[PDB]
């Protein structure tokens, strides 16, 4: 992993020693990119709901996981499920149980810098996994991105600024989100997230990671080329409901 600092350091050091999991996939690979595209030939707003108990910027929120997602699987076109432990409360034992109990796609939101990690994401029933380019090396990128799709997974590679972006145009991404909010600060900064959005090729798949919170701030990224969308951090998990109005 690169040089890092603060909580994002401590965590990139237990991912790094986290260990494996024992489990069997027994469901099918629903691909995410490719059902946003499906969304997107509807001319439907594709959603990517979060289920995320805490965030080392944010507040805690309690919801029975299996509940969320149930009710979710009739709007979202997918979910994020948070697994990293410390910061955002996540756990494996979460992640399964949600994925054997829905039919849409589910990306595995951790920090990911070994291959076991994919491996534990494809055994307990992912669909895919975030690669987030802040903290990992270029040839680290490389290397887990092709070990994603040895699997049949398309991961999504997360970036924050023009030379996150670089890197991934350079090394082949064809799934990038691009993040609206500070790493450290927690600050969100749209501009900049609608500039890296305006210099992305058109047949990349697009996920705006938060800066959109409302219908009509969805429909302004929509003209921008996005084809989905990450709403602002808690909003759905505080009010599940507001998906269908996003989406209408
Ligand atoms: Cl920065
Ligand atoms: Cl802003
Ligand atoms: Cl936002
Ligand atoms: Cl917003
Ligand atoms: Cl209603």
């Amino acid at each position: 992993p690169r040089y890092l600092k603060g909580w994002l350091e401590d965590v990139v050091q237990l991912s790094l020693r986290r260990p494996s999991v024992r489990a069997s996939r027994q469901r099918p690979i629903i691909s995410l990119n490719e059902r946003i595209l499906e969304f997107n030939k509807r001319n439907i707003t594709a959603i990517i709901a979060e289920y995320k108990r805490k965030d080392p910027s944010g507040l805690d929120v309690e919801r029975d996981p299996i509940e969320y997602a149930k009710f979710m699987e009739r709007y979202a076109v997918g979910l994020f499920i948070s697994t990293e432990e410390k910061y955002f409360n996540g756990s494996y034992e979460t992640l399964r149980k949600i994925a054997s109990s829905v039919s849409i796609p589910i990306l595995m939101y951790d920090f990911i810098v070994k291959e076991s990690q994919i491996d534990d994401a494809y055994n307990l029933g992912a669909d895919t996994v975030a690669l987030i380019v802040k903290i990992l090396t270029e040839r680290e990128l490389e290397s887990l991105l092709e070990y994603a799709r040895s699997y049949g997974m398309e991961p999504l590679i997360i970036i924050n600024d023009e030379n996150d972006l670089d890197i991934a145009l350079r090394i082949g991404a064809r799934f990038i989100g691009i993040a609206a909010r500070d790493w450290e600060t927690g600050e969100i900064n749209k501009e900049n997230q609608r500039k890296l959005i305006s210099m992305i090729p058109s047949n990349v798949v697009k996920v705006a990671k938060e800066g959109i919170s409302e219908r009509n701030e969805i429909e302004e990224l929509r003209k921008l080329g996005v084809n989905a969308f990450v709403t602002a951090s808690g909003s759905l998990m505080r009010n599940p409901e507001k998906i269908k109005e996003l989406i209408e």
